[PDB]
C-alpha cells in the first residue's frame, strides 16, 4: 500500500494505479478504492462504446441533434458533436445516445465488462433531485462501480479483452486525452461529478490511463470529501499532481 495523501491537501480520497505487464496495484486508502459509488460522468467511458456498438454515434464528428433545450451549462447549448459532448460531460447528449440503445442490450455489455453491480434499474436515474431529463441510471442512482472496477474495466477494454472494436477504442481514446504539459507522458481519463445526498458526501472521479516510456498504468483516482466544492475538476488537479510526482 502506497500513500499520496499530499496531493489530497486533506480532501477525503483514494486512489488505485494497475501495470497490466507486472500485475500489480498501487493502491492508496485500500477500503476507499474498494467501495462501490455511482460513476457519474466516468461512465461516458462505456456509454461512448456502447453508442459507436449500436451505430447511435460512429466518429469523434457524430452529433445527436440539439432541441434548443437551454441549459444552466452554456458549453451545451449547441449541437455539439462526441469529442464536444465527452469534453463538456454533456448530459443530454448521452442520455439521448443511450434512450436508442434497448436496455437488454446494455445489460448485457456490463454484465460482460463485469461493471460494478451492473444495476441500470433506474434507467431515468434520480428524479428526486428535480433536474427531470438531466438524469440517468448512472449519475446518483441505480449503478455502481468501484475505483477498483474502473481500473479493472480500463485495463480490459483498453489491451483488447472485450467485444467493443478496436476502431472505437480508438475513437474513446481519442477524445479521452488531455494535456499535461509533458510530450513524454501521455495522460487519458474522465470526470465524474456528483453529490451522494443519502450519506451527504461527493462523488468526485478522474478515471484514465497514463501511457509512459514502455509501461501503462489505468487509473481511478476518487474523492468522497464532505465539502461540495470537491468536483471532477479537482480530483483531475489531484490525479495530474500524483503522476508528476510518483510516475514522472
Amino acid at each position: 500500500m502506497v500513500d499520496y495523501s499530499d496531493c489530497f491537501e486533506g480532501i477525503s480520497g483514494g486512489a488505485i494505479f494497475y501495470n497490466t505487464k507486472n500485475k500489480e496495484y498501487n493502491i492508496y486508502n485500500k477500503e476507499l478504492i474498494e467501495t462501490r459509488r455511482s460513476p457519474c460522468s466516468t461512465f461516458k467511458i462505456v456509454s461512448t462504446l456502447i453508442g459507436l456498438e449500436k451505430g447511435v454515434i460512429n466518429s469523434k464528428e457524430s452529433v445527436m441533434g440539439y432541441d434548443g433545450t437551454e441549459y444552466p451549462n452554456k458549453n451545451w447549448n449547441k449541437n455539439l458533436s462526441l469529442e464536444e459532448a465527452f469534453k463538456e460531460s454533456c448530459v443530454w447528449y448521452y442520455k439521448k445516445l443511450i434512450d436508442k440503445v434497448d436496455a437488454k442490450s446494455v445489460q448485457n455489455i456490463l454484465d460482460d465488462l463485469k461493471y460494478g453491480n451492473c444495476d441500470i434499474s433506474e434507467w431515468e436515474g434520480d428524479l428526486k433531485n428535480g433536474k427531470g431529463h438531466l438524469n440517468g441510471f448512472w449519475l446518483e442512482s441505480s449503478l455502481q462501480i468501484s475505483p477498483k472496477e474502473q481500473v479493472q474495466t480500463m485495463a480490459k477494454i483498453f489491451e483488447g479483452d472485450t467485444n467493443f472494436k478496436k476502431e472505437h477504442i480508438n475513437i474513446l481514446r481519442d477524445i479521452m486525452k488531455i494535456d499535461v504539459n509533458d510530450k513524454n507522458i501521455n495522460v487519458y481519463g474522465k470526470t465524474g461529478t456528483g453529490f451522494d445526498e443519502k450519506n451527504k458526501r461527493v462523488d468526485a472521479w478522474f478515471v484514465g490511463m497514463l501511457e509512459r516510456e514502455g509501461d501503462t498504468y489505468y487509473f481511478a483516482i476518487k474523492s468522497d470529501d464532505s465539502n461540495k466544492e470537491i468536483t471532477g475538476p479537482k480530483v483531475k488537479e489531484i490525479a495530474i499532481n500524483i503522476i508528476k510526482k510518483y510516475y514522472s
